[PDB]
């Protein structure tokens, strides 16, 4: 599995046992996926911050 990076097509390889891709967005303004990488489990949505979790190549 590999995920995206922020702006640049650097992508970001997932380490073993950490094979989601997330992108962290705002609840108030999910315009910019401001944080990005691979995670063990789904980071959960909050009031101020939203996620989308997945598992696909250059998903996120």
């Amino acid at each position: 599995l590999k995920c995206n990076q922020l702006i640049p097509p650097f992508w970001k390889t997932c380490p073993k046992g950490k094979n989601l891709c997330y992108k962290m967005t705002m609840r108030a303004a999910p315009m910019v996926p401001v944080k990005r990488g691979c995670i063990d489990v789904c980071p959960k949505s909050s009031l101020l911050i939203k996620y989308m979790c997945c598992n696909t190549n250059k998903c996120n």
